[PDB]
């Protein structure tokens, strides 16, 4: 039968296991005999420990390049702040080795692990391309705990080299399969910003991560916003425990912190979801991380039942991660058909947004065409805008099925004139809805400023299948 580790830290690390049913179900995939063989996940971040006791006998140079220097060595630089650490970090999560009697153990400890040095320098949109684009198919699974700064006013995204780069990997990627990217949805809570203002983590081809503290709570750095997918455990306030890893100089720490520790436990669970179904698509993946996560015990004001009957949150996506489940639910998994893409253009003429405007539209979502869909996966709205002021506006989208997302929630900080510029805002709160029907979208004035603006373009792309459907929840 199953023997957990013994590794010292390992009873520290709860959010892996235990009694209390607040943790990431991962014994139980464990159980199941899933480790993360054969799997191989790459950290793009600023360099990874390689010879670390807990990482190196799980190592893989494969996995691993230099782009700042441009080299194959993804050592860290060490420095006396140990600004470097950040990625060596992030690894343990994912891969540390277990039963060596040494720190803890990666949620996937048999599991290869990489690093891309790339964020020790700067990071354009080159060195983004060639990180997201290394050796696709033998890395599986790409993680990133960074992205544009979250100081809650600008609007930014991968630029033309790192969009192709996405395209290139799910299309072709790990043998046409997909490459799977997973990235931390962002820590500007304090600054009251949006994670559908970040491109990275609004895109469709990544599996945005939220976090939850020890105590099931929204933590102080998190973002709220409709494209985020799913949540992990990661540090909230100093009576709340925090994640335990690798840290830089051979060291194990156990106060790694804040959304950068969220996205590489759901790496580490993918990577154990692969292993069970190593034919599973990019689009699959994103498939079992709605249907198994776990809303129950996270506390959120938000918490709404969309149209198939599922609980879904702005802080939480579908809820905590649940590996039991997400490899018990892959064995037997049916590919998903190939994925349809519904262009609605909304607008018929410019519209005055004012204090409030809302646009209504019935559509057939392409009946009677190849891209037809009953089924919804992701929806954007891609708006284009002008207004004096963006951080006061906030944006809301109703499905046909009476599902509300929040596009966008009011920025404070954000005082930009330059409003949006065919900006695709997204969510996943609709997912294996029908979206045929009324669409509703809001756009309001949220404080008491005189602002003034014109919608000047709504196109409304629906994304997902029509077949396949499941009895609602
Ligand atoms: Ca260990
Ligand atoms: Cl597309
Ligand atoms: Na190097
Ligand atoms: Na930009
Ligand atoms: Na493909
Ligand atoms: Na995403
Ligand atoms: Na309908
Ligand atoms: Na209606």
């Amino acid at each position: 039968v199953y023997q957990e580790p013994t590794d010292p830290k390992f009873p520290q690390q709860w959010y892996l296991s235990g009694v209390t049913q607040r943790d990431l179900n991962v014994k139980a995939a464990w159980a199941q005999g899933y480790t993360g063989h054969g799997i191989v996940v790459s950290i793009l971040d600023d360099g990874i420990e390689k010879n670390h006791p807990d990482l190196a006998g799980n190592y893989d140079p494969g996995a691993s390049f230099d782009v700042n220097d441009q080299d194959p060595d993804p050592q860290p630089r060490y420095t006396q702040m140990n600004d470097n650490r950040h990625g060596t970090r992030c690894a343990g999560e994912v891969a540390a080795v277990a039963n060596n009697g040494v720190c803890g153990v990666g949620v996937a400890y048999n599991a290869r692990i990489g690093g891309v040095r790339m964020l020790d320098g700067e990071v354009t949109d080159a060195v983004e391309a060639r990180s997201l684009g290394l050796n696709p198919n033998h890395i599986h699974i790409y993680s990133a705990s960074w992205g544009p700064e979250d100081d809650g006013k600008t609007v930014d995204g991968p630029a033309r080299l790192a969009e192709e780069a996405f395209f290139r990997g799910v299309s072709q990627g790990r043998g046409g399969l997909g490459s799977i990217f997973v990235w931390a949805s962002g820590n500007g809570g304090r600054e009251h910003d949006s994670c559908n203002c970040d491109g990275y983590t609004n895109s469709i081809y990544t599996l945005s991560i939220s976090s939850a503290t020890q105590f099931g709570n929204v933590p102080w750095y998190s973002e709220a916003c409709s494209s985020t997918l799913a949540t992990t455990y990661s540090s909230g306030n100093q009576n709340e425990k925090q994640i335990v890893t690798t840290d830089l100089r051979q060291k194990c720490t156990e106060s790694h912190t804040g959304t950068s520790a969220s996205a590489p436990l759901a790496a580490g669970i993918i990577a154990l979801t692969l292993e069970a179904n190593k034919n599973l698509t990019w689009r699959d993946m994103q498939h079992l991380v709605v249907q198994t996560s776990k809303p129950a015990h996270l506390n959120a004001n938000d918490w709404a039942t969309n149209g198939v009957g599922r609980k879904v949150s702005h802080s939480y996506g579908y809820g905590l991660l649940d590996a039991g489940a997400m490899v018990a639910l892959a064995q037997n998994w049916t590919t998903v058909a190939p994925q349809r893409k519904c262009i609605i253009d909304i607008l018929t003429e410019p519209k005055d947004i004012g204090k409030r405007l809302e646009v209504r539209k019935t559509v057939t979502a392409c009946l009677g065409e190849p891209n037809h869909i009953t089924r919804l996966e992701h929806a954007q709205a891609r708006l284009t805008l002008s207004y004096n002021r963006r951080g006061d506006l906030a944006i809301h989208l109703v499905s046909p099925m009476g599902t509300r997302s929040t596009l966008l929630a009011a920025r404070p900080h954000d005082y930009s004139a330059d409003g949006f510029n065919d900006w695709a805002f997204m969510t996943t709160h609709s997912w294996d809805e029908d979206p045929s029907g009324e669409w509703v979208l809001e756009i309001e004035n949220t404080s008491e400023a005189n602002n003034y603006g014109t919608l000047t373009k709504f196109t409304l792309v629906l994304y997902g299948t029509a077949s396949g459907s499941l009895v609602p929840r």
